[PDB]
């Protein structure tokens, strides 16, 4: 018996029978859509994102985020050293790169807080 | 968002940390991705459907194409291709990078369109 279909990615017509203008423009689209890093964003419906969201779940094994680690470090039963805390840190990049990819402006972003916690660190000495 | 507690009676190598990682949570404009669980974001995007007019994607504009009962000339794609960046504008402000990736997008278009047609001649 046939389940229903999943959503994806639109898949790609290498020729279409509509005026040239609009097959020419189709291409180059399909090209944003699926090569450039910029175009993330503007990709799928916004109503897709829940099943982003699910993906993410799937995909990385250790999900975390400043609140768990601010939270859990509040709570004194988890970290003992700072390098336990560290280690969730560098997890919130690994999980980044994982998800994302290195090209990606959100790989950008996680490497500019790695740099601005080492700022912040150095000059709470 | 996470309530700052000034002390706390925990080593002080870790409680120098926290101290340091609540700036980077609270102060960092890169941090913003990374503040929250991921499923706390669901939130969002019921609010952009309450935001947003006319919503719009790259699908949704490649999926037109395809079914060929929408779009008549290239003018009538790029209004709703110009209609994904306002409608980014709109929701995020002009200042966000989410706006400049939305002007990034504008112009790798432009270069993936010329190239396509300097490609041709
Ligand atoms: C200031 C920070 O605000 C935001 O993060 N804003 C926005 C975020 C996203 C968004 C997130 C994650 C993903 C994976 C996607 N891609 S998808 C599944 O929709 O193709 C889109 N779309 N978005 C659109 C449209 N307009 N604004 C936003
Ligand atoms: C409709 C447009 O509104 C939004 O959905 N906006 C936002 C969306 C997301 C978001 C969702 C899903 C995913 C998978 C990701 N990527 S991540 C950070 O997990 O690697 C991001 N973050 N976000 C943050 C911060 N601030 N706003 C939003
Ligand atoms: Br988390
Ligand atoms: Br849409």
């Amino acid at each position: 018996h046939p389940r229903p279909l999943p959503a994806g990615k639109h898949a790609h017509r290498q020729s279409l029978e509509t005026i040239p203008e609009v097959a020419e423009l189709y291409h180059c689209i399909y090209k944003l859509y699926n090569e450039e890093e910029s175009s993330v964003w503007f990709r799928e419906p916004v109503n897709a994102l829940a099943q982003e969201i699910f993906t993410y779940y799937d995909v990385v094994k250790s999900p975390m985020s400043l609140r768990h680690i601010l939270d859990n470090i509040v709570k004194g039963d988890t970290y003992s050293t700072a390098l336990q805390v560290m280690e969730d840190v560098e997890l919130i990049w690994k999980n980044c790169i994982t998800f994302n990819g290195a090209n990606s402006l959100l790989a950008t972003e996680a490497g500019k807080c790695r740099s601005a916690l080492d700022r912040i660190r150095r000059a709470y000495q």
